[PDB]
């Protein structure tokens, strides 16, 4: 729907999509006919809950500057904000419990005051599952394998 509303015959992005945390807004690429360098990623906002194309401020004219400098480097890195917690919610739904999830650290309140990281153990119930923070920050599900009666 966004591609159709933006105009043109086709606007689907080829290859991997580009996300940058500093920008905070999606990139839309529109092909240009009879020009070189005119095609560049523009900053757009997509609302998933709304489900329809809405234009804020009535800005029909494209952003000036010719080729935009904010979108010039291709990066293959894929990261999403911590508020998403897609894998955590999926694991919770697999367990069947939904609610506010709390993270803890393998520490002790004593004379020494220990502090050892316990990863992204952001769990709802008092039984705090151990979810492992990865090298790139990905939350990983470490569930021990057991052979049941089957």
């Amino acid at each position: 729907a966004s591609a159709t509303g933006l105009g043109g015959t086709d606007q689907k992005i080829d290859g991997d999509l580009k996300f940058d945390d500093t920008t905070g807004k999606y990139y839309a690429k529109v092909t240009v006919t009879g020009g070189t360098g005119k095609d560049g990623y523009y900053e757009v906002s997509v609302d998933k809950t709304n489900g329809e194309v809405t234009l804020a401020g009535g800005a029909t004219s494209p952003l000036t500057g010719g080729l935009p400098a904010t979108a010039t480097e291709d990066v293959k890195n894929v990261q999403v904000a911590n508020a998403d917690l897609t894998e955590a919610k999926a694991a919770l739904t697999a367990a069947g419990v939904t609610g506010t999830a709390s993270v803890v650290k393998m520490s002790y309140t004593d004379n020494n005051g220990k502090t050892i990281d316990g990863g992204l153990a952001v769990k709802v119930g008092d039984d705090y599952y151990s979810a492992t923070q990865n090298k790139d920050g990905s939350i990983s599900i470490n569930t021990t394998k057991y052979t049941a009666d089957d």
